[PDB]
């Protein structure tokens, strides 16, 4: 579990799910064997693409994943590996001057998904390469340029041995939107308004702005 | 190795290293679960020591600052001389193969990420908890924030004090990853490069790629 204050938890389950979609590289964490350090890897997850219709909860789906087969992490995970995905979005640092009260404190606003639960290994080539093409699709449709996979598929085949790909069945999900919900109303339009004014906080104005 | 980072992912220089942890103070920290759960992972500010003089090059051998919430099992959880992680994420931005202009390619993700290992060592006194928080705000208000004076704050953070569990972690192991399109031919990294320059989303991604030797 994910220790998330009162004032910092989503308003809508859809919240973790739109996160999870908007920043796919997510940290995976694992136990460090014999009390050593978790491992962690920045791997490319995706929701299930087989999953028609609107997704509202991630408790009870499968994410899909992969990482390099020759990272260590890989072979740590051994078969039932009990492990965390972190999903990181739209942050900034809060400087009490935005405030224009006293006294005060700065903080970071932040948003996070922690999904839990067992990593499954996949092993089959054509699960494999279902999971890389799906990944292709989500991530050039959101971030991409319109890129057509078609013309790689065979480049795809040659280096897929490479490939360790995963399903991760969603237990617990946990989302952490720390958006300034523990100033006063007056404080909180104060914070909206100063990260409205540049690039690097317009995005956590944005889900400051759908706040109920 | 405690993380896997490829040859052409290296960075040219320590100095990069400890340049990203100070960029993106923001990190996460992360300790093994008990009996097979998987690691607590919490979101912390931490910081080089203050304390420092001379250039800083080399991140293993210097101790960072941190604090959390007392408040967050986590904090329970370390116990005493946990080994933990803490995972710093600089930044990044997906590539897509229309920027490459080849075929046949695959996309992938230009990111930067520092992971430094070693033992937590709390802090329990109420003056080394305080240490940790001015420490954080000046080091912190100074890069990131709009020129807040904490003056008129010193007695506030003595009187919300409690609830800061303030940490130090000795770096044993430092290791980053700067994937930033080594694995291209060069005419194609340029591409990328000039690509990412012309949105302020990707400017930074941009700005690492054209510091690279
Ligand atoms: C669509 C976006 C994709 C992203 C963001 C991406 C990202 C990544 C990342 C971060 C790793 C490293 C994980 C680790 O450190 O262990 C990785 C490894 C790998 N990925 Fe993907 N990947 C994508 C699509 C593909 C595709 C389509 C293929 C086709 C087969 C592929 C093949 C590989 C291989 C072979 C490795 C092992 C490392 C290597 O030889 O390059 N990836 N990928
Ligand atoms: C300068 C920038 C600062 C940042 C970015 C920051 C960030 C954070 C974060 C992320 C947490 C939550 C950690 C967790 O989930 O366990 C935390 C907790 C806390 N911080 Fe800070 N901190 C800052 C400065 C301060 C200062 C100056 C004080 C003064 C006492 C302080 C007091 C606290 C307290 C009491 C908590 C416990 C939970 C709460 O009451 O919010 N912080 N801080």
């Amino acid at each position: 579990a994910m220790f998330v204050p009162g004032p910092y938890h989503a308003p809508e389950d859809r919240w973790l799910v739109d996160l999870v979609r908007g920043h796919p590289l997510a940290q995976l964490a694992s136990n460090g064997a014999g009390g050593a350090a978790p491992h962690i890897t920045h791997v490319p997850i995706i929701v299930d693409p087989e999953l028609d219709g609107p997704v509202d909860r991630l408790v009870g789906i499968t994410l899909w994943g992969h990482m390099n087969r020759a990272n260590p992490h890989w072979a740590a995970l051994g078969g039932a590996a009990n492990v965390v995905a972190t999903f990181a979005g739209p942050n900034a640092y809060v400087s009490p001057a935005v405030y224009r009260t006293a006294p005060a404190a700065p903080t970071w606003n932040f948003t996070s998904v922690q999904v839990r639960g067992e990593l499954r290994k996949v092993e089959s080539a054509d699960d494999t390469l279902a999971t890389v093409r799906a990944t292709v699709a989500a991530l050039e449709s959101r971030f991409g340029a319109g890129w057509d996979m078609t013309g790689s598929l065979d480049y795809f085949r040659r280096i897929l041995p490479g490939v360790g790909a995963f399903r991760l069945r969603v237990a617990e999900a946990d989302g952490m939107f720390k958006l300034s919900q523990e100033q006063q109303p007056a404080i909180r339009r104060r914070v909206r308004h100063s990260f409205g004014g540049a690039e690097a906080t317009r995005a956590v104005a944005g889900l400051m702005d759908r706040l109920p």
